């Protein structure tokens, strides 16, 4: 739960970036205020495989399958239900982050 590219400068990770409002955008990426705190929008900011979110939230829906036939600059991707959906963050690894 800590791998946002915004922190590299000093900012913090914007929890639930898959639904965060990006009122800002520079050459660093995207930024938004969540819960009264500045943070970049990193769908893959470093969240465990606890099914916290899904990939492809940039425009398409979630796949639900852990079969990423293709990976892009936004994570992994798969073809499910005859649609281009992203792989669920839970479909990454099992030992994601120690037991709480």
């Amino acid at each position: 739960a800590m791998a946002c590219w915004a922190q590299s400068q000093g900012y913090n990770c914007c929890n639930n970036p898959s639904s965060t409002k990006v009122e800002y955008t520079d050459a660093s990426g995207q930024w938004g205020v969540q819960n009264g705190q500045w943070c970049g929008i990193d769908y893959s900011y470093g969240q465990n495989q606890g099914n916290e979110s899904c990939t492809g939230n940039g425009s398409y829906p979630c796949c639900n399958t852990c079969q990423a036939t293709y990976t892009d600059g936004d994570g992994d991707w798969a073809f499910e239900n005859g649609n281009w959906c992203g792989i669920k963050n839970s479909c990454k690894q099992q030992p994601q982050n120690n037991n709480q």
